[PDB]
């Protein structure tokens, strides 16, 4: 199952505040510990480069409030992003599969491996920290359009943000 970005993608306006509202993966691992996962807030940046795009993340893992910045290259494909350290041995690619950038955007990444297929990872994005059913109800087809099991989506809890 290949993917497809966003058409017209506009990065500039990808920018600024978003908050983790869903998540599933084809990933084991990820399906233990995706309940203990709540609202996470995501900032997007022009990066250092212009070739880059700078990105913050905000999250509850366990007692700490973590603050991870890293950073993604763009790639010849507008929506298409690539982090890559093969020295870690880490390979991931992201894409912007739809977005109304105002609003809600939802992220497919693929992280890659020397020993299975790729976990696909699918992430649902809103300006808001509040949901919305409908929107819930789109991001489960796209999720399980790339192989998601109907298990394996989960909505986050609401707890705020948190400074570190
Ligand atoms: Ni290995």
């Amino acid at each position: 199952d290949n993917i497809q970005v966003q058409e017209n993608f506009n990065i500039s306006r990808i920018y600024g505040k978003w908050y983790n509202l869903a998540i599933g993966s084809t990933s084991p691992w990820l399906k233990k510990i995706m309940d203990r996962m709540t609202v996470s807030t995501l900032v997007l940046g022009e990066g250092a480069t212009e070739a880059e795009i700078s990105m913050t993340s905000t999250r509850w893992r366990k007692g700490v409030c973590e603050e991870t910045s890293g950073a993604y290259e763009k790639t010849d494909t507008d929506g298409k992003f690539l982090y890559h350290k093969s020295k870690w041995n880490i390979t991931m690619e992201s894409y912007v599969v739809h977005t109304n950038y105002d609003e809600y955007a939802i992220f497919l990444t693929k992280k890659f491996s020397r020993h299975h297929g790729p976990t696909i990872t699918a992430k649902l994005y809103g300006r808001a920290p509040q949901l919305r059913e409908t929107l819930l109800q789109d991001f489960r087809v796209v999720a399980q359009g790339v192989g998601i099991p109907e298990d394996s989506i989960f909505t986050m809890a609401d707890r705020g943000e948190c400074v570190p």
